[PDB]
């Protein structure tokens, strides 16, 4: 028989042991209210609880009120799999699908899209499969009502799951990451830069146990300054070496670019779909990157980092949404509070004057200071 | 043996049993005349006539001379497989390649896409097998000549069609949808709504007996009102069940968008090529999307539907084209005659000022009526 | 076992028999100079050096300075299997990327990108299998010094690479295409066309021994007239041949476009990342088309070719860039030198007022000719 085969002739074939399957919120009485009740403050709910074995593989929702009246930053989406009492998905919704913060703004990847109307039709195609059953739970951390929730949980039942089959984890972590203690010496300009040969203060987007791969990730930086943040190396540690065998050169060369870019971008597999759009790269960038033709496999454990700045000199408002597959459904760290994942003021012409102010004052007040001295 | 696989991985393994063939519209004295002999009105021609087992991966085609002079709404494409006398593919030209009425527009998706010159170049990447030959005919139903056909049909020739290779097929369909008795009540604006439990007077844009799946809506809505034409549900019955195991939301929702879209928007599954440009959503749009990750699988029958308005309450002058596989070449519903499927005048001010003059009536003629009343 | 397979359902599997590896120009000591050492001009350097069975599968570089400062036409890119002392991979690395002649621009198709800033981030998914270990060299030809080299090669080590694996090849050719005796005869607008039946003075883009498939090519025209550059077929003679059995009808159908097209497109599988931006179709225009749904299979071997105009009758200033896989790692032809590939002037207002001149003289020098005549 032929080997032949490839995505589009792979769909001509006629395909055994799959049954569709549909959990939504459309209305139960056939009216239009096609959209659960209200959800109150810190009200959670399962909204999708499955039975057996079976492989979710289009997930779509919306939200009303949208941002930044109701942000997604605030609403939490966990999955639960083969019966455990712990997430082996958890969290922000809006961070979930590729929208960062409290915004809204149109972008499409491969796996996680969110389109119109402005960013609020929010999409994912990874396939999560499970062999006892799968619950899907919001929570509403906002201080207001989730008005109107609206979903698709798509899904194929399976007689028999076959048998290499893993399970899809995903995780938000956040950081307010710390300065050195002589200053943010990025580029050498305000002191001497020093070696990173350990990734002792590295960023960490992923830490898990077990066997599978890593298959993406969302970038959400706030910087502070206009300096450019992305100097900052990917370091991996793959089965607990100690030497990490995967190391990068940049952040933006992490992210299939190049030079420093602030320019809206996108590809299948990466992109960046919102840009600073101030004086260097001050403000909000959010960038990703799919890895499903190049994953990052591990056998026992897997550690996935990054620098903030080089040498981890920058203080940034980092945060970040890991997606990865092993072998059974495991937990997670526990998640940062409402408090801790708030997003950040962007810093001003304000607040830029006064750091022009007592620098003038560390050069001793001068009456013509330009502000390149 | 690694089972390590992806679509980049699989491309760098050799392949058996496949020989390159094409048929085109190439010149046969090896001069510049790279297109057809014209078509006269009425005038049908088979194109390629392909014997034994194949698949058909690449089809390109151009049309002179372009839109609106010659309308791709009036030149059908028709395949039939394995020898038979129906066609198990059938639609007008342009709709069958992302082109809705007699329009022309840029747009990629991943089977299908409509190139420069301004939507010219039509490309499909759906993979079309066959076991006992393929017949793709042409028919002018212009009441114009076609002065020029070009094509490229590219399939690969196999000595054994591997067993579980299904047979594609497309069909067109065009309805003027019947507003409810009580009139167009969406979002009980003018009078009570009422629940659709049946889906009795839905849209049916597929129907078929057989075992496959379906793989794509191509989406062509004229709205005659400023109201948004999108409340309603997909509704999708498979193997003859009696309640419908898919229901969705919304017509955005289903087209993974949300909250009442009209901007434009590309994914390589789903997107909006066309939108309206108008007061609310008056005039035309088009939206697809492809089931490529994520088809609706049956193995006796499928019925796929979807509400036109919230319990199906307005008019709507709507087209589709749907895609799917089965397990043999079978027959459709007899096409939309030419007249049926005409494109419709767009509404405009002068229209517009007669619904106000009858709406004044309605009130009283008061001399100051504002139009918000 | 179901046999249900797609990208994203695949996955979803566990993997076995792989080991990510990575070789960078990450800074050795930890510090900050994550690049390579700068080569002077005509400086050779082997950057990777892999022992063994694997599989590369993502390619990142940028170059410093970029261009048009130094030009990534005269850095040249080469990749060596399986111990060979030929490549199999030859190219100016810019036009390998899909950047032609000394430019930079923003694009996106899958297994190729230059991506931001303003297509200096380069990156490849090609995969490239290997059995007896890789090497990849990087030549400076420029008469500067590449100042800062960054790169990021990920791969997978395997200990058993599956045993229908090919290897990947790609070869960039360059002519300043030979208009006919007769001169330019394009839509026999200054005299009459004539049959080409044979395909002996089509340019050639790829010719080879083996066994494998054609997956792409990256097309760059610089036309020195406004007439369009693309009525050429293209003409494939696959296993020796002596009639071609693929035969186009032109070069933007054979791109997936039509009617003379100008405008920026893209598709994951083909696009016009640069456009001529000018009268007609005069200056420089990037087409690419890969054929990864829809290879050109060979089992012997394999001749690729398209018309320079219709019966070659223009002159041409071409490159490109063609992409396969066959069994075994073999060699390539000789390279143009930098001499023979140097980007040509643009053609201006200068050059066609001395056209004009030599064109009144032709017809008689009447002191009032406008130019139609
Ligand atoms: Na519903
Ligand atoms: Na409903
Ligand atoms: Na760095
Ligand atoms: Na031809
Ligand atoms: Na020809
Ligand atoms: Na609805
Ligand atoms: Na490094
Ligand atoms: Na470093
Ligand atoms: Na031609």
């Amino acid at each position: 028989q032929s080997n032949m085969t490839n995505e589009m002739f792979d769909l001509a074939k006629l395909k055994s042991g799959v049954k569709n399957k549909r959990i939504s919120s459309t209305d139960p009485t056939g009216g239009n209210r096609d959209h659960l009740e209200p959800f109150k403050p810190g009200e959670k709910r399962i909204i999708a609880d499955i039975k057996g074995m079976g492989v979710i593989n289009h997930i779509w929702v919306t939200i009303a009120p949208p941002p930044p009246t109701l942000s997604r930053n605030d609403i939490i989406i966990r999955m639960y799999w083969d019966g455990n009492d712990y997430p082996s998905v958890e969290s922000p919704i809006g961070p979930f699908f590729g929208q960062g913060w409290d915004e809204r703004y149109n972008y499409a990847s491969l796996p996680l899209s969110a389109g119109p109307e402005n960013g609020t039709g929010l999409s994912c195609y990874f396939a999560m499969p499970f062999e006892k059953g799968a619950r899907i739970e919001i929570e509403n951390q906002s201080d207001r009502n989730i008005d109107a929730f609206y979903f698709y949980v798509d899904y194929l039942e399976m007689a028999k799951l076959p048998k290499d089959m893993g399970r899809f984890h995903a995780w938000y972590n956040h950081n307010l990451t710390e300065a050195l203690p002589e200053g943010e010496t990025e580029w050498g300009v305000t002191g001497a830069q020093k070696p990173n040969t350990t990734g002792e203060r590295n960023y960490v987007f992923m830490e898990t146990q077990g066997k599978g791969h890593f298959v993406g990730i969302n970038y959400y930086v706030h910087c502070p300054t206009p300096m450019w943040y992305g100097e900052g190396d990917d370091m991996w540690f793959i089965d607990g070496e100690k030497v990490p065998s995967l190391i990068g050169t940049g952040t933006e060369d992490f992210f299939n670019t190049a030079w420093c870019p602030k320019e809206a971008f996108s590809h299948p597999y990466f992109g960046y779909p919102r840009v600073n759009n101030d004086i260097g790269w001050l403000g909000r960038t959010h960038v990703y990157r799919f890895f499903i033709e190049d994953p990052i496999f591990f056998e026992k454990s897997l550690k996935g980092t990054i620098e903030h700045g080089s040498n981890n000199n920058l203080t940034l408002d980092l945060s970040t949404v890991a997606y990865w597959y092993q072998d059974s459904a495991v937990a997670l760290p526990e998640a940062p509070t409402k408090a801790q994942r708030a997003p950040k003021p962007f810093i001003n012409h304000v607040d830029i004057h006064r750091w022009r102010d007592a620098w003038r004052k560390s050069k001793g007040n001068k009456a013509t200071l330009w502000g390149n001295e």
